[PDB]
């Protein structure tokens, strides 16, 4: 049971190498995940730089391993069931009228951390657009995540859309096209079709000079 690996508090780190319209950037983010609880904390500083692209751009892609599976649901939680090996997480995301992101993210252990070991490329931005010319608030508007099974890649896949808001009044729709595999070869729980719900706020540190993101996160799986 990759479960059991889980029932305290986890260590996470995250590492992102990023180039979009060729402007090549790094994200290196840690903090902790209990998914007793539901609860993710974490802080992320862009290590190249000024960030390129907006940080809630980010913030999808910057662990569902760390929801809360209520006692009813744990025969669903494909995240959990794939660890220690963990799962490769791969996502196309579509900005309305600007360009697209493609990730591809390993999230396993590493000793006792989760890692999450990302590669963003982004394509066909508006060097002036919402995203490159950082038109977009600090600040998010989650949207629950419909999880099905994706039996033929053993796996699970999603899509869903987060709208980005604007500064000065308007939204940025991005279109999440998601899928997860294993990484390992063992059995893993292919869940019948749930809900993700989560719920995202970003802060900042006063004392931090390097651009970044402080990240707080309750995240829960529900059924239906």
């Amino acid at each position: 049971k990759g479960e059991e690996l889980f029932t305290g508090v986890v260590p996470i780190l995250v590492e992102l190498d990023g180039d979009v319209n060729g402007h090549k950037f790094s994200v290196s983010g840690e903090g902790e995940g209990d998914a007793t609880y539901g609860k993710l904390t974490l802080k992320f500083i862009c290590t190249t730089g000024k960030l390129p692209v907006p940080w809630p751009t980010l913030v999808t892609t910057l662990v569902q391993c760390f929801s809360r599976y209520p006692d009813h649901m744990k025969r669903h939680d494909f995240f959990k069931s794939a660890m220690p090996e963990g799962y490769v997480q791969e996502r196309t995301i579509f900005f309305k009228d600007d360009g697209n992101y493609k990730t591809r993210a390993e999230v396993k252990f590493e000793g006792d951390t989760l890692v999450n070991r990302i590669e963003l490329k982004g394509i066909d931005f508006k060097e002036d657009g919402n995203i490159l010319g950082h038109k977009l608030e600090y600040n998010y508007n989650d949207h629950q995540v419909y999880i099905m099974a994706d039996k033929q890649k053993n796996g699970i896949k999603a899509n869903f859309k987060i709208r980005h808001n604007i500064e000065d009044g308007g939204v940025q729709l991005a279109d999440h096209y998601q899928q997860n595999t294993p990484i390992g070869d063992g059995p893993v729980l292919l869940p019948d079709n749930h809900y993700l719900f989560t719920e995202s706020t970003l802060s900042k540190d006063p004392n931090e000079k390097r651009d970044h993101m402080v990240l707080l996160e309750d995240v829960t799986a529900a059924g239906i």
